[PDB]
């Protein structure tokens, strides 16, 4: 029934906010928790700025934060989304779906001897790690170094001296992470694969292109944006069938509801519950007058149990429509990996039903929940086979 989250997301505890928008002293900046303020701030990115390390010092040099656009605000966003959408073929997405199932079957078979494992470790975080590599066309080789590198970044985030402290950390890893993916950039431009990072090199519209260190830092972003958010929806969702069981019999009576369930999932524990904005001029929302250059925490996980948008908020259902919720955010940097997360869940939600019909949480080990301020789900989940 109850669980162990980050001490500060409360929504998931039930707690309705005091105030839809508050100022935090001790960090010095401010929190929205409300749904169609949240909507509305992410509706205007004018005022609402993406570009929240221009308030940050120190600053990373230009050339390693270079066509990052989840950081960029328009026009230049439109134009850097623009050609990353243009990579983003249909060949390439319609063959990451049709080499999902295999995947996913590889994996429940190398834990078919098994009858206590990690969910998480064995299956809910291999899956879209080697999804996102096929897609940017790693060598099979290669993504234990992508495992050894989100493991690195997740160790961080977890946890002027200091400030140059972290700041070291920080580069020593962008610094490797970048120069693998020049290489490969610069091998797809003498001799083309079939993957994303040689769409990415041969993309051109009216008529720009990207350079190699643009394309390393889209190839990072993509990277860390993708696999573990997907992890954890994948994984926050089979702890949520087995902790409602009604829900879970209600599903397996009707496998027309994965896509709802998952849905009801991203809404009730937001991988992503917090994204960060700066506001560019002094604004009102809901009472509370914000000033300028300030850093604003929106609070999707809050703002998704708003009674206001939502009936029953703090209840599980796993057929609720309607669900708008704001686990993929909203506008124009609205999540560019929302189908293929979506692809890839459903395939894996819809073979673990099948093929571990009996497979529950393991009672004797709690679930971790990830202990990161902006993600709301799973590290651990514990299972029995049986
Ligand atoms: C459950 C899985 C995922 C969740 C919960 C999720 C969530 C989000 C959210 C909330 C945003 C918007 C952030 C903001 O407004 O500041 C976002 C943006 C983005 N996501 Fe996802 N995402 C998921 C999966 C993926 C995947 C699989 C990819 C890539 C393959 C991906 C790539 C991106 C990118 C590139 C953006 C930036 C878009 C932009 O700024 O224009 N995401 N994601």
């Amino acid at each position: 029934a109850q669980w162990e989250f980050h001490p500060g997301h409360f929504w998931m505890r039930g707690k309705r906010p005091d105030k839809i928008v508050d100022y935090d002293e001790e960090l010095q900046l401010w929190n929205v928790y409300g749904y169609p303020e949240s909507a509305a701030i992410l509706s205007n990115p004018k005022v609402f700025s993406s570009d929240t390390m221009r308030l940050d010092p120190i600053k990373l040099d230009e050339a390693i934060v270079e066509g990052d656009f989840a950081h960029t605000d328009p026009p230049k966003h439109r134009r850097l989304r623009g050609l990353v959408d243009h990579a983003f073929t249909p060949s390439l997405v319609a063959k990451m779906e049709s080499r999902v199932h295999g995947i996913i079957h590889e994996l429940l078979d190398g834990v078919e001897g098994k009858s206590q494992f990690d969910l998480v470790a064995e299956f809910a975080a291999p899956l879209p790690l080697i999804m996102i590599s096929d897609l940017l066309g790693v060598p099979e080789s290669d993504r234990a170094l992508f495992r050894q590198w989100m493991d690195k970044m997740l160790d961080g985030s977890e946890k002027v001296l200091e400030q140059e402290e972290e700041l070291h950390k920080e580069l020593e890893l962008l610094w490797e992470m970048r120069d693998y993916w020049h290489e490969r950039a610069a091998e797809s431009r003498k001799r083309p694969r079939e993957d994303l990072i040689s769409q990415l090199v041969h993309a051109e519209v009216d008529g720009q292109k990207l350079n190699d260190s643009q394309i390393s830092n889209i190839a990072n972003r993509l990277l860390v944006n993708g696999h573990l958010t997907t992890a954890m929806l994948i994984a926050n969702t089979m702890l949520c069938l087995d902790a409602f069981s009604d829900q879970d019999a209600r599903v397996r009576a009707d496998r027309s509801l994965v896509p709802a369930l998952l849905e009801e999932s991203m809404r009730y524990m937001s991988p992503i519950c917090g994204v960060g904005r700066a506001t560019n001029s002094e604004v009102e929302v809901a009472g509370t007058v914000i000033p300028k250059d300030q850093l604003l925490l929106v609070w999707t996980g809050a703002a998704n149990r708003d009674e206001r948008q939502f009936e029953k908020p703090d209840v599980f259902d796993a057929g609720r429509s309607p669900n708008a919720h704001l686990g993929f955010g909203r506008g124009i940097h609205f999540c560019l990996g929302r189908q293929l997360a979506r692809m890839e869940s459903k395939a894996a939600v819809e073979i673990l039903l099948d093929r571990l019909p009996t497979l529950r949480a393991d009672p004797a080990n709690p679930p971790t929940f990830l202990q990161v301020v902006d993600a709301s789900g799973v590290a651990t989940l514990p299972v029995v086979t049986q």
